[PDB]
């Protein structure tokens, strides 16, 4: 038995914990992408390239857990593309709700 995989929209009950919902040019590119990709959590920093503001998103989502690399590239540069418009530099780090628990359950 199996054959589970369910269209999730939105969680809106995890990730109650930001306050971004206020409607700026980091709520659009944020919204967009995790509407692609559907990451559980998305951590947004601050790491500018050096000239103006860059973003430095840590994504944790199972779509990447398939280990699909030229799957999640193309993917991921199908939304960057328009994303990337608004963003002198996006900056992403990789990572899954696997090794996410890790890190704020425990530690390693």
């Amino acid at each position: 038995m199996g054959s589970s995989h369910h269209h999730h929209h939105h969680s809106s009950g995890r990730e109650n914990l930001y306050f971004q919902g206020h409607m700026c040019i980091q709520k659009v590119i944020e919204d967009k992408l995790s509407s692609a990709l559907k990451p559980t959590f998305l951590e947004l920093v601050d790491k500018s390239c050096g000239c103006g503001t860059s973003f430095d998103a840590v994504i944790v989502s199972n779509n990447f857990e398939d280990k699909k690399l030229l799957d999640r590239h193309r993917l991921v540069n199908t939304i960057l593309k328009e994303e990337l418009q608004n963003i002198h530099a996006f900056s992403m780090k990789c990572h899954t709700p696997l090794e996410y628990d890790k890190l704020k359950s425990k530690g390693s």
